[PDB]
């Protein structure tokens, strides 16, 4: 869970991390409530981590991949959020496989 802190901090401070810092506001994003069943962002993961709500690193990795799966589900690959999402997803997978 130490590395979970390291990689979350690096993700939170990443350049392309702007679409995933805060939860998506369904009032502002049309159809998001309908398309995405399990919304997830970095702050939600951050709150769960500080509270200690992560049993294992796998549960952490699950929510991380959930962020990028949700991004790919709702946004186009050539969209601004989509392009930022591909950067963040590749960043996570890379750093995650470095440690483990
Ligand atoms: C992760 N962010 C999104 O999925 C998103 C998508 C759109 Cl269209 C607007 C704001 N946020």
């Amino acid at each position: 869970l130490t590395f979970c802190e390291i990689i979350l901090m690096e993700m939170e401070s990443h350049d392309a991390a702007w679409p995933f810092l805060e939860p998506v506001n369904p009032r502002l994003v049309s159809g998001y409530r309908r398309i995405i069943k399990n919304p997830m962002d970095f702050s939600t993961m951050r709150e769960r981590l500080l509270r200690g709500g992560y049993t294992s690193s796998e549960e952490f990795a699950a929510d991380a991949l959930l962020v990028f799966d949700n991004c790919q589900t709702f946004n186009e690959d050539d969209s601004e959020v989509g392009k930022a999402g591909h950067i963040m997803r590749r960043f996570f997978e890379s750093r995650w496989e470095e440690f483990y």
